[PDB]
C-alpha cells in the first residue's frame, strides 16, 4: 500500500519528543484542523534491499495493517499515516502519562492490588488482540503507556506494534526476536511462535510488578537468554515474602517452557488470583 504523501507539516505541528527506538522517533503533535493531539511515530525507511539500516517496507506495512484493525480501550489506535522518501509517519493515539517502565522506576514498590490493577488491563488488551489472532511479540514496560500517571490506579494502553503478527496458522516462523529479559524460550531457541509467547512475557511483567526485580536478568544478554531457555528463576523471599501464594501460582503457570502447557489468555482471566 502507499500512504499520504503531502508534507505532514502542512497538517500537523510537532512538539515534545515522547520516546524513541533504534529506527523510530515519536513526537507529540497537534492536528491543525481540529486542535487534537497525537503521537507521531516516524519510522526510518530502508534505503536499499540489502540494507540492515531502517525498517523494511514489509515490516512497516505489517505494523500499519495491525494498527488499522484494532480498537479497544487498552490498545492505541491509528489516526492517519503519511510518508516521504525517508520515513513513514504513523499518527497514533497519544498516551500522555509516560511509560509503565518510568512509572515503576519513580514509584515505591507496588501493592498486590496496584499490580493487579495494571495486570488486569494488560490482560484485557491482550485478550482483545489474541481474539483477533494478533500476537504482540514485544510486551514489556516500555511498551505500555499510562493515560495519566497522577491518579491512584492509572489506566493503560499497549503500544509498539513493531513486532506484532497475525497468527493465521497457529504459529509463525519469521525473524522475530525482542528483548532478552522478556522473550519466551521459543524465541530464544528460534522456534515457530504463536500467541503463547505473549503469555510468557506477561508472566515476566507480573513478576516485575510485584517485586521490582526481573526474573531472568543476568549480567549480559547471553546470560539472560540462557536463563530464559533453562527457566532459571525463583521467587526470592526478600522480595516476595508478603506476596500471596496465589500470585506466585499465577506467575508459575505462565513461566512454563512448553508453550502447550502454559496458561492461555483465557486461562489467565479465569485464574483465581484474577477472577472475581
Ligand atoms: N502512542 C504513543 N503515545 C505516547 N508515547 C508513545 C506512543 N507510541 C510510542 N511512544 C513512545 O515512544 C517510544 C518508542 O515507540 P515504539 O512504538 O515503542 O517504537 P520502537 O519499536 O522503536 O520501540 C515508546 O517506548 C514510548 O515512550
Ligand atoms: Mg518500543
Amino acid at each position: 500500500t502507499v500512504f499520504r504523501q503531502e508534507n505532514v507539516d502542512d497538517y500537523y505541528d510537532t512538539g515534545e519528543e515522547l520516546g524513541s527506538g533504534q529506527f523510530a522517533v515519536v513526537k507529540k503533535c497537534r492536528e491543525k484542523s481540529t486542535g487534537l493531539q497525537y503521537a507521531a511515530k516516524f519510522i526510518k525507511k530502508r534505503r536499499t534491499k540489502s540494507s540492515r539500516r531502517g525498517v523494511s517496507r514489509e515490516d512497516i506495512e505489517r505494523e500499519v495493517s495491525i494498527l488499522k484493525e484494532i480498537q479497544h480501550p487498552n490498545v492505541i489506535t491509528l489516526h492517519e499515516v503519511y510518508e516521504n522518501k525517508t520515513d513513514v509517519i504513523l499518527i497514533l493515539e497519544l498516551v500522555a502519562g509516560g511509560e509503565l517502565f518510568d512509572f515503576l522506576a519513580e514509584k515505591e514498590s507496588l501493592t498486590e492490588e496496584e499490580a493487579t490493577e495494571f495486570l488486569k488491563q494488560i490482560l484485557n488488551g491482550v485478550y482483545y488482540l489474541h481474539s483477533l489472532q494478533i500476537a504482540h511479540f514485544d510486551l514489556k514496560p516500555e511498551n505500555i503507556m499510562l493515560l495519566d500517571r497522577n491518579v491512584p490506579k492509572p489506566r493503560i494502553k499497549i503500544i509498539d506494534f513493531g513486532l506484532a503478527h497475525k497468527i493465521d496458522f497457529g504459529n509463525e516462523f519469521k525473524n522475530i526476536f525482542g528483548t532478552p529479559e522478556f522473550v519466551a524460550p521459543e524465541i530464544v531457541n528460534y522456534e515457530p511462535l504463536g500467541l503463547e509467547a505473549d503469555m510468557w512475557s506477561i508472566g515476566v511483567i507480573t513478576y516485575i510488578l510485584l517485586s521490582g526485580a526481573s526474573p531472568f536478568l543476568g549480567d549480559t544478554k547471553q546470560e539472560t537468554l540462557a536463563n530464559v531457555s533453562a527457566v532459571n528463576y525463583e521467587f526470592e523471599d526478600e522480595y516476595f515474602s508478603n506476596t500471596s501464594a496465589l500470585a506466585k501460582d499465577f506467575i508459575r503457570r505462565l513461566l512454563v517452557k512448553d508453550p502447550k502447557k502454559r496458561m492461555t489468555i483465557q486461562d489467565s482471566l479465569q485464574h483465581p488470583w484474577i477472577k472475581p
